[PDB]
């Protein structure tokens, strides 16, 4: 189950991810490219605890919504062709075998002419 986002041709683009029951005392999440990151959320594009981003692969990735409300959509600055493809938003939920995996396919194109 994925949401498809289409953008032609570039300055910034947001990939939706919402987890409305989010609690700052329980939740954290991360984003990954091509595949969902593993439990624990290491080596990811960007990652949060219950309140805020705590690391990212580069400045190209932002989270602008309220993280304590589960607005964890990824903003990608200056996106380009290689930014296309599958992305996965992994919600970390207490317990095992219960993390939520949300997929967005980003179609980043240019005008045809
Ligand atoms: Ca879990």
């Amino acid at each position: 189950s994925e949401t498809v986002v289409t953008e032609v041709l570039g300055h910034r683009v947001t990939l939706p991810c919402l987890y409305s029951s989010w609690s700052h005392n329980s939740n954290s999440m991360c984003w990954g490219k091509d595949q969902c990151p593993y439990s624990g959320c290491k080596e990811a594009l960007i990652r949060t605890d219950g309140m805020r981003v705590t690391s990212r692969k580069s400045a190209k990735y932002r989270l602008q919504g309220t993280i304590p409300r589960g607005d964890v959509s990824l903003t990608i600055l200056n996106p380009s062709e290689s930014d296309s493809g599958v992305y996965c938003c992994r919600i970390e939920v207490p317990g095992w075998f219960n993390d939520v995996k949300i997929n967005v396919r980003l179609n980043l194109q240019r005008a045809l002419v």
